[PDB]
């Protein structure tokens, strides 16, 4: 699949569900990162755009209490790159996952209504 970053104006940021709908309207989904190669591809897109340290929705969303986090495209959550201490479900309201667009490419759980940039896969 091909990845595309969306870092529009800050008043153009979207919730997790709005971002999922945007990507699904293109016939795709929010990006799943299933291995280090995909991670590098996205990191290089970040460097090419020159937009460093920005946060982006990924396809991470909580499933049942038993499952924990899942990918919206149904891919397995085998590879994980959570930031240290994450997921921390801060204040019990963090059920979606974002990417921190710096070299570490780490993941964080955050409230799904938070406004973020996003990354689609097509
Ligand atoms: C600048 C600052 O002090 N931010 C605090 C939040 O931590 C940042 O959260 C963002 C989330 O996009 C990012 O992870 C930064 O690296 C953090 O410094 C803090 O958020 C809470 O703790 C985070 C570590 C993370 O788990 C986040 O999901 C969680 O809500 C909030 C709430 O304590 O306070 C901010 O001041
Ligand atoms: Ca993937
Ligand atoms: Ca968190």
């Amino acid at each position: 699949l091909c990845f595309k970053l969306y870092a529009k104006g800050k008043h153009e940021k979207k919730t997790w569900f709005e971002s999922r709908d945007f990507c699904r309207a293109l016939g795709g989904d929010l990006a799943s990162i299933n291995n280090k190669e995909e991670q590098q591809t996205i990191w290089r897109l970040i460097t090419a755009s020159g937009s460093y340290h920005k946060l982006f929705w990924l396809g991470l969303t909580y499933g049942s209490p038993s499952e924990g986090f899942t990918w919206s495209d149904g891919s397995p959550v085998s590879y994980e790159n959570w930031a240290y201490g994450e997921p921390n479900n801060y204040q019990n309201v963090e059920y979606c996952g974002e990417l921190k667009g710096d070299p570490t490419m780490s993941w964080n759980d955050i409230n799904c209504e938070h406004l973020n940039n996003w990354i689609c896969q097509i």
